């Protein structure tokens, strides 16, 4: 047994990354001891992403080693620090090298490289990994010591090829006894092996194993084209997130930071007003927020004009930028993003997108509070798994599903997730923009999509993309095939919007009278009466009446029995809004119908819809009849007494009149047989009203 | 101005018949005085509706004329008695006869008889009749005396070729002034010139108008085969009915006669049970009633069987002649009729067919206060022109339509008329039994229908054939196609006899309960219940289901709806019944649900019709469900408590349960969206319900 109190591990960090840190806090779970080599220092080994290098790493061990030369007793394990995480305990590792017989045990991989010639001189193995990998080995001082002090060679210059001449030197090989891992009993590269890792779980913590041969590897190494594969696994492994402990390292439970909150509408997108008015919901002091807007619509310089005095009014300062700028969706993101940066006074910055429905109105607080660079709040299209994130990308760098994508959309695990992608609502911290991501061209400068220049430029400088599932945030809104040729266009958004187009224009009530309490009247026999339509809904459906302007005349003919009994009114198969209008019957009148009338079971067809209008000049009235329906809905859509004066319904076989209707309110009556009954004259003004036949 | 004192009406008549005492009447109607030849005596004239003759009339006129030899200052009219009516005054008349400067005129003819060869010695005529008939002559006593003392010849020879002779004698003819009047300004003879006279009406009196010679004749003479067309004209002429006074000698306002009523039932004929107990009610004392029926089907014997008890406790004395004596209708109506001729205690001859439905419960007593020899009250089909009576025949003595047959159907001209046919109701005095009418072969005898036997036997004998429309006395049933192969047939009979389908199977107070006041009940809200069905309704369809006996099973589809919901039952359509109740609901139910529901409009289309059958062995409730109906009809059909224990139907929105349903009373719910109800278990005998799912 050997002692752990004799390992040490050695690594090379110039700056304390992000991946440095998530390195170190996988080795302070297991207890290791850890020293790091060039915390201050610029690295010299060249673009280690782009080409080969790594020699500063072999010149700063080689130092480093002088003093433990004679130090037989040490085993010391090197490994690099950005793209690694550790998986095993020093006890497991131990007792695996010693297993192994080796004085020197270097990490072995798939690839014979730099040079491929060198191939023919390494060793057969059979169905293990056959080359090695410098980025991670263990052996005992003296051993590493012989070998590392040999080094005498340029900064960037490459240390995989340092380690792999002195390996393939048949005599040295056995007289220091050096191996290789061939079987990833130790440490794992991820690079030609993607298909070999898979996660292990455990109660509390997470591994990886190696299906091919069957090993629990100490070392998960992310070389090469692997690291988001290792960002992947680093949100696991090893107590990233566990099936019983949840995350490891997220929150999970003065003034505020000044913020610079900005809003880009770069398409025709529903509900925008409602969206500008939530802006002033938002659980932030807006003495400590300053609001930048990019519209690139025409269509919705209307809805940002009228919202704009009092975001002005409530916000530490505001700063629209209109169409008329010409600014492509890439240079106003550039732009504000750069506002934030070039003010010093901007500790963090918030980019949200006008699509984001944002139900937590407390995510600029709840980001913050996570304390990352750059974090996003998990958003979806309500009932579908489309989200802004990415779990994976395509080596083209396109979209592509990762194995947990599901389930972090679900919510089936819950946490702050590195992710190769995140768009729509994200906060970046000030200090990252100034010292990090310094540059104008974040999201253009390349033929690129703007959203996939803004992420693949932090991932470049090694900056992780969070995502944060812990709380429910909001939604994503429906913007494809917005039809903006409407007075009112969001009427039309039940189908693509229905959660947002309830809240807008369904009433307030309906679901409270739906559920009972007392809300529902019977103001006449087997004559319902519940709130169904907002105000909203009614003034923009009237608007849309009138401005179809061709209302019913003479040799018009409705459905009504008596004794042709017509009305001046619009059906809603002329203005376009039948399959609207058949949606909000089939969710909203039909589950209502069968809560009134216990017994009666509906799926609210209905080929009569239309929307009525009296006036004293025109048909102020309409004679008794009934209806060519099972029930019939009848929606009042204006005020009484402010709108028009004249009574509304009289059903004559009860001696019943609904003399006051409510605006938004709906009345709910048998058809046929026993509700003969006749509307009242309107005596002045114009009494609009919305009538369904349903189930004729 | 000729003295009206000078102008005596001789006549000869050996019997008071009816045709002489109309004769009479219509004499004294214009105060003509009239002297009657050989009243006591036997006519030795031959039959004189068969041959030649008459020649005893010219015997006992020319033993008169003998002391009138010498008064040249007397008018003598020598006319008819039993073929033969006054329409005009005396002073008309004689102003006439002076017109014609003739002092002997003879009536004239459009027939040469009868010798025939005789044509060429008359003189030559216009436009006129050219030939004399000696039924009516008119001129001086002096000049008719020296041409009826020439008679020396035998009672049977022709007196019309005795007056011809002399007519003829072209001296004779000029000596003594002989005319005849060939344009009827006196005399109409009716043989060969019907279609020349037409009735003229006046205020309070009506005469004949010849169109031919615009002449208003003075006496009208039914010669030959024209007896029924001057029975027509003497309905009216003089007195007989007139626009302003109605009939001029029916009534128009102490044991009685004892009466032999005969009852004849000769095929299947509906409703026979109604028929044999309203004899119990007719308004006569029934102690002086015999009571004789013969039934010729023995479909009818239990109908005779089940009443002849009270029958027999009823009346004097009762006789039933049944099928098994293998009578024919003119055997049994000469039997019938022969018992009463050959009782001399029977007064009066009561014979009543088996579809004659007297409403007047007085109609026996009515027609013998009219005192006439043979009389028959009008009796006609429902709503049609057919009747118990004809007003004309065909030659070939079939039925023909009279000129006035629909005036006396729809009784704008009531009274009592002189018909060629009366059938299915007449009353016969009893001494015209035994003094005219002696023989056996009253309706049989030759190959002619009984009932055409019958009126040509009374014709026959100058009986006259009265019949009365003068008060409402009943209807006939329709017999035709009556379906026997039924348990109970007189149900399929709401097509051919529906006003006593009404009075049989619809509830007494379905008509008071349509016409309002208080009946129809409302139990459950919009449920309303009315009196529909009577008891023995009830009571038939529920047998005749049984009868039927298949009754649904496992499988069974019903149009009701909830959330398949069958019943044991035979629908309509099974059992043949369907065109009935359909029926029973356009004229019934239809106009009750419009009453009920007002502004309904209904024309009672129900494809399901169908008797519900509830029992513990079987399907004993009906689980909760709606109606594929506009409105449902629920007749119960037997009594809760005597024939069945358990609940009836229950509205389950309405917390209301009609647990106490009346048996012929009916349900009126609407069948869809408000009341979803449910049939409660029937814990103990059966229960038995109709209904249909009307405007599905
Ligand atoms: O600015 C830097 C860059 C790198 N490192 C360190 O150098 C190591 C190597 O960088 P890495 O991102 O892990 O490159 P790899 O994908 O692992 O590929 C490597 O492959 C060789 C063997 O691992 C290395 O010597 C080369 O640096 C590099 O090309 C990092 O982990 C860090 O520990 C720094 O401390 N600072
Ligand atoms: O049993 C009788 C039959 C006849 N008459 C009288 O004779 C008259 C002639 O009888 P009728 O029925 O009128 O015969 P017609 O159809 O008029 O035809 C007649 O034509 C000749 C001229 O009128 C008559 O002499 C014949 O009797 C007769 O054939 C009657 O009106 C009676 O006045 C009787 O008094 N008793
Ligand atoms: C690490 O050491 C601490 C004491 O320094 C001890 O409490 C803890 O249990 C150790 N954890 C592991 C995983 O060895
Ligand atoms: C008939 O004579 C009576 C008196 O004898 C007279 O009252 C009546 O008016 C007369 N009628 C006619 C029609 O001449
Ligand atoms: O005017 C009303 O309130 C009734 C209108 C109605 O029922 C209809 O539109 O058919
Ligand atoms: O059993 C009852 O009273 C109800 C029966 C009924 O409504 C039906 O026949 O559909
Ligand atoms: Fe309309
Ligand atoms: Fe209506
Ligand atoms: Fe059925
Ligand atoms: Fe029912
Ligand atoms: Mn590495
Ligand atoms: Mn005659």
């Amino acid at each position: 047994p050997v002692n752990p109190e004799k390992l040490l591990v050695i690594t090379v960090a110039t700056a304390e990354t992000e991946g440095y840190l998530r390195f170190l806090r996988s080795a302070e779970f297991f207890n290791y001891t850890v020293r790091t080599l060039g915390l201050g220092e610029e690295w010299r080994g060249g673009d280690v992403a782009r080409t080969v290098g790594g020699g500063q790493k072999v010149r700063w061990l080689k130092k480093e080693m002088e003093k433990y030369a004679d130090r037989e007793d040490m085993i010391i394990m090197f490994v690099d620090s950005y793209d690694v995480i550790l998986a095993g305990s020093p006890t497991e590792l131990l007792k695996k090298f010693v297993q192994s017989g080796s004085r020197l045990l270097f990490s072995a991989e798939s690839f014979c490289w730099p040079e491929w010639g060198l191939a023919e001189q390494y060793p057969e193995v059979g169905t293990g990994k056959r080359f090695l990998n410098s980025g991670g080995f263990i052996g005992f001082a003296t051993t590493i010591h012989q070998i590392v002090r040999q080094w005498k060679y340029k900064d960037d210059d490459s240390d995989q090829l340092f380690y792999t001449r002195l390996y393939l030197d048949p005599g040295l090989r056995e007289k220091l006894s050096l191996n290789l891992d061939h079987k990833s009993r130790i440490f794992q590269n991820l690079n030609g092996a993607l298909d070999e890792v898979v996660l292990k779980f455990d109660r509390n913590r997470v591994r990886i194993r190696n299906v091919a041969y069957d090993t629990l590897p100490i070392v998960v190494h992310g070389n090469g084209p692997t690291k988001l594969q290792l960002n992947y696994l680093g949100n696991y492994v090893p107590n990233g997130w566990t099936p019983e402990g949840g995350c490891g390292f997220c929150n999970q439970d003065q003034p505020p930071p000044r913020v610079f909150l900005a809003v880009f509408v770069e398409q025709p997108t529903p509900f925008l007003p409602r969206f500008l008015q939530r802006l002033l919901l938002l659980d932030y002091p807006p003495d400590r927020v300053t609001l930048f807007l990019h519209n690139n619509e025409v269509f919705h310089e209307p809805h940002i004009a009228d919202s704009w005095p009092q975001l002005q009014d409530h916000f530490s300062a505001v700063k629209l930028v209109g169409p008329e700028e010409a600014l492509s969706p890439g240079e106003a993101r550039d732009m504000a993003m750069d506002l934030c940066r070039q003010d010093p006074e901007c500790e963090f910055y918030f980019s949200l997108d006008a699509d984001a429905v944002l139900t937590n109105l407390q995510t600029l607080r709840i980001l913050i509070e996570e304390n990352r660079k750059v974090i996003a709040p998990m958003l979806s299209r309500h009932g579908k798994l489309w989200s802004n994130f990415w779990g994976a990308l395509s080596p083209d760098e396109y979209y592509a599903r990762s194995e947990d994508y599901v389930e972090l959309v679900q919510r089936k695990r819950v946490g702050v997730w590195n992710v190769p992608y995140i768009s729509q609502a994200y906060v970046i911290r000030g200090d990252t923009l100034r010292m990090e991501l310094p540059q104008r061209d974040v999201f253009s400068g390349s033929d690129t999509d703007p959203d996939m220049a803004f992420c693949k430029s932090f991932r470049d400088k090694g900056i992780f993309l969070h995502l944060s599932n812990q709380h429910e945030f909001g939604r994503l809104l429906a913007t494809s095939r917005y039809d903006t040729e409407h007075l009112h266009p969001d009427l039309w958004q039940i189908f693509d919007n229905p959660v947002d187009w309830k809240e807008q224009y369904i009433h307030e009530n309906y679901s409270r009278a739906l559920e009972g309490e007392g809300i529902v009247e019977q103001p006449c026999p087997d004559v319902y009466w519940f709130p169904l339509l907002s105000e909203q809904m009614c003034d923009e459906l009237v608007a849309e009446m009138e401005h179809y302007g061709q209302w019913s005349g003479g040799r018009h003919e409705d459905s009504r029995l008596a004794g042709n009994v017509p009305t001046v009114d619009i059906h809603m198969k002329q203005v376009g809004y039948e399959d609207q209008w058949l949606q909000l019957l089939r969710t909203y009148v039909g589950p209502m119908t069968e809560s009134l009338f216990p017994g009666y079971h509906t799926k609210a067809r209905a080929v009569m819809n239309f929307v009525v209008r009296y006036r004293p000049d025109e048909q102020p009235s309409l004679r008794p009849h009934h209806d060519s329906s099972t029930f019939t809905l009848n929606v009042a859509l204006n005020h009484k007494g402010l709108d028009y004066e004249g009574g509304g319904c009289r059903f004559l076989r009860y001696d019943c009149v609904i003399s006051s209707p409510r605006k938004g309110w709906a009345l709910l009556h048998p058809g046929r047989l026993t509700h003969y009954h006749e509307g009242l004259p309107t005596t002045w003004g114009t009494r609009y009203i919305m009538v369904s036949f349903v189930d004729p």
